[PDB]
């Protein structure tokens, strides 16, 4: 039976305009920016861009990846379904 969304958790997260993206639940480091409240930091492999989301748009990558983890013309697409295939738990810094 499911939990919350933690760090550390792998998806395909849901920005407007953009395909359902992988990505991961990412840490807050100490002394760095929390999301707003019911917020998490979504890291995008890839594009290693982060941004801030909520559990409408997350999808776990388990249950979705036959339907999402597809190859895409998008920048940085490919590279993501590598990253979250091969070393979702990397620093990418």
């Amino acid at each position: 039976m499911p939990h919350a969304f933690k760090p550390g958790d792998l998806v395909f997260a849901k920005m407007k305009g953009y395909p359902h993206w992988p990505a991961r639940i990412d840490d807050i480091a100490d002394g760095a920016v929390k999301p707003p409240p019911n917020k998490y930091p979504i890291f995008f492999f890839g594009t290693h861009e982060t941004a801030f989301l909520g559990p409408k748009d997350l999808f776990p990558y388990d249950k979705s990846k036959d339907k999402y983890g597809k190859p895409n013309k998008r920048k940085g697409f490919n590279e993501g379904l590598w990253e979250i295939q091969n070393n979702p738990h990397a620093s990418y810094s």
